[PDB]
């Protein structure tokens, strides 16, 4: 139930016109967290939604990802939140799929990242092969 929950909240973006409304994206993370158990779920059906969604969602499903694990590391702790290490194995494969954006949203992407990289989100050694791949689309 906790992962039907999130996955419902999730998808219901394809059914909405970007910008995302903030208290939709606040269901999303809350359901999210809640399920923490079920951390390794949570984080492959956002995978997934990225992977699938048009390219109007893209940006909308790295919020989610940005919103889940901002939240978690507020909620839990930096070096105890799950959600950003587990995020981390595929990421690359992730952002490959994100930056099949419109290409007036590279820039929304890279303002993510530089967020990501200012507040040590991810080490540099992950963040700088997603700010490369930004830059070699140019
Ligand atoms: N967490
Ligand atoms: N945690």
């Amino acid at each position: 139930e906790a992962v039907k929950t999130f996955n419902s909240e999730l998808y219901s973006l394809m059914d909405m016109k970007p910008p995302i409304s903030k208290a939709k994206m606040t269901q999303i993370t809350k359901a999210a967290i809640k399920a923490i158990k079920f951390y390794k779920h949570v984080v492959q059906s956002v995978e997934k939604f990225i992977q699938k969604c048009k390219p109007e969602y893209k940006v909308p499903g790295l919020y989610v990802i940005d919103s889940i694990v901002r939240q978690s590391r507020h909620q839990f702790g930096q070096e105890k939140d799950v959600f950003a290490p587990r995020f981390s194995n595929n990421i690359i494969s992730t952002f490959q799929n994100l930056y099949r954006c419109p290409g007036d949203d590279k820039s929304k992407i890279v303002r993510v990242l530089n967020l990501w990289q200012k507040n040590n989100v991810f080490k540099s050694e992950i963040i700088q092969p997603l700010l490369d791949m930004a830059a070699a689309l140019e």
